[PDB]
């Protein structure tokens, strides 16, 4: 596909052939072949190869992603993605520098929203999540990143000023909630609501879920979760409720404001007890040998304790999403969204009777 | 033992309670124990631990090592340390902050410049580092660290000025060897001088190398190599012959200049031989099939290139140990350490002929 600008094939020539081994060591320029995957100021991705006609010398890959930045959390993420290169969880760790790096590239599409909610998905998706929690990271273990994240957001959002007219209008209804109100009523709603301590993705969405190809047809073993760029030891019930919520929404709307949501699209309790029913067995492990009686009051509770947690994914991903209107190029409607969220939020709370 | 400050107890149990699971996240501050193992302005070691009395509530540690650094190399680093903690080649890795970082506490000490010449002992240093020398890292594979680390260091002390008298004396001595210029007689040796680009330690001295406490009747599994901070992909025939060199040094003398040369000390031929050895059926693997005479055109061959390499380990650590007179606080005859290494290296050419 079309290339990228010549200032980039250069620099990607060169972090290929030197970090690279058997074939790439001794590629020249005129060999090379990169096209890119996701352009934008941040975040790119690019696929690179060897002609067809080279052969490899030993164990070295014929393609490669490359991923650079644009513009500490940086080493983090870096010795996390390492991390879980070496278990097997996520795509190998080919070099690693400044600008970005290069990655396994695993052949495979993204999930759709609709594809959440088939049983056979839904499921290995819990027995993911469940894997991932149960993981130790060399990371701080005190749960301070969600209440500390939606004050640091909260306070940005006081302080915005909008120039134009339509988002000054946006942001002053948002405003008339009386988010500083709010964002306590939450602490309390969550502080009597216990949730086990884990290692979460915080961003579990389709976007994030990648289908193998050719292994369509695994019942289990189709699946990778991907990008854990906003990771951290967490609530449990914070990233299943938020999983729930991304049942609600669907960015391939070709439109603007970009997105798509729907309330009625929210998983049914059956819905929900097919996830945890799932989640269980595969995070605690002597589950399934519980009475018939434990296990429903376990499934029951936690029911109650994610659906609580869900408030805090509206909440948390709208700060954010205002935040965002002011300070990214980015082509999506953030103030829909964030309105999207808050109406949501609320409309969970009657649900719950909170 | 020994007390530290009182903010580095107090900065230590935070990070111990808040990083460490099981017993740690519940300990009080009246009950944490820890104990200075070294000192100084950088790169502090302290051991940690629980309680005698204090149960373990799973799999968590009892004693961890924490480390502080005081003053990219930082991601590299970090990368690098816990992708040999998955692989089980290095401490498990518990904890990482801007500061420092949680260690696994391995039982053991260091060796002594006498243990590196025992058969057993120098045939498992072979085996470790041809181990060593074999895996895939995430790192550039184009040889310039050798090169290019001289020739920042050397120009560095072509402008170093000394105020104090017998530094700036020494200092004449080592300029009127004409340093740029014997530098490109190296590389012209090098560059004649063919060896395999692998991932090295560089720095393999008897500091770096711990005999595991319990494991002293073990004949070739007693020892583990520590501490790469200098590691990089480099020319095999460095890393030999920089371990070679350091069979001459013995760090532990108590008096300035707080180390000791002997040029009689470096291996024999023999002593040579036996590393290699021990060395190349372990990196190549089917290397004890060859005849006789291939094998031992291999070896020799080897020796040539180690010995020659040899002389670009006193003159990176001469040059190096050069600018440490001028910039580190370390109390070590920086200026007589660098004139030892450059004896060794006019020593060392003549026994070449070159
Ligand atoms: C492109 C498209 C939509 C958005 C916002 N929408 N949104 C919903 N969830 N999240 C978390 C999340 C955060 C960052 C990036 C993706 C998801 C963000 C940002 C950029
Ligand atoms: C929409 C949004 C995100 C995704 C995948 N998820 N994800 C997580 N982080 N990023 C970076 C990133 C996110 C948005 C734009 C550039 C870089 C992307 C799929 C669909
Ligand atoms: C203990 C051991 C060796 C030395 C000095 N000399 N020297 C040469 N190479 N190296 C490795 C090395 C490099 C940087 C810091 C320490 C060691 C050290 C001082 C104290």
């Amino acid at each position: 596909d079309e290339q990228p600008e010549p200032r980039t094939r250069r620099r990607a020539y060169l972090w290929c052939k030197e970090f690279l081994p058997g074939a790439w060591r001794g590629l020249r320029e005129d060999e090379f072949h990169i096209s890119v995957i996701r352009g934008g100021l941040s975040n790119m991705l690019f696929q690179c190869s060897l002609p067809d006609t080279t052969a490899t010398l030993g164990d070295e890959p014929r393609k490669v992603l490359l991923r650079l930045y644009g513009a500490e959390a940086m080493v983090l993420e870096s010795v996390m993605f390492a991390i879980l290169a070496e278990r097997s969880l996520g795509p190998k760790l080919y070099g690693i520098f400044p600008q970005g790096r290069l990655e396994q590239f695993i052949p495979s599409r993204r999930l759709d929203t609709e594809e959440l909610s088939l049983p056979d998905i839904s499921a290995e998706i819990a027995e993911k999540m469940a894997t991932f929690h149960g993981m130790k990271m060399p990371f701080n273990k005190e749960p301070k990143w969600l209440f500390g994240t939606m004050e640091k957001y909260l306070k940005e959002v006081l302080r915005i000023k909008f120039t134009e007219e339509s988002r000054i209008k946006k942001l002053h209804k948002l405003l008339s909630y009386n988010l500083p109100l709010e964002l306590e009523n939450l602490r309390s709603l969550l502080e009597s609501t216990p949730s086990p301590v884990v290692f979460c993705h915080n961003d579990c969405q389709e976007g994030n879920i990648l289908l193998l190809e050719g292994r369509e047809n695994s019942e289990k073993q189709k699946l990778m979760l991907i990008d854990f760029e906003y990771s951290s030891y967490n609530y449990r019930g914070f990233d299943i409720g938020n999983h729930f919520c991304e049942w609600m929404y669907d960015y391939s709307y070709e439109k603007y404001p970009f997105f798509r949501a729907n309330i009625r699209k929210y998983p049914t309790k059956k819905q929900q007890l097919h996830f945890i029913s799932s989640y269980l067995p595969a995070f605690q492990n002597d589950f399934e040998n519980l009475s018939t009686e434990e296990k429903s009051i376990i499934k029951e509770e936690m029911l109650l304790e994610v659906n609580r947690f869900a408030l805090a994914s509206h909440f948390l991903w709208g700060l954010w999403s205002i935040v965002q209107a002011k300070i990214s190029s980015i082509e999506f409607g953030y103030m829909d969204y964030a309105q999207a969220r808050f109406d949501a939020y609320f409309h969970q709370k009657r649900k719950l009777g909170v």
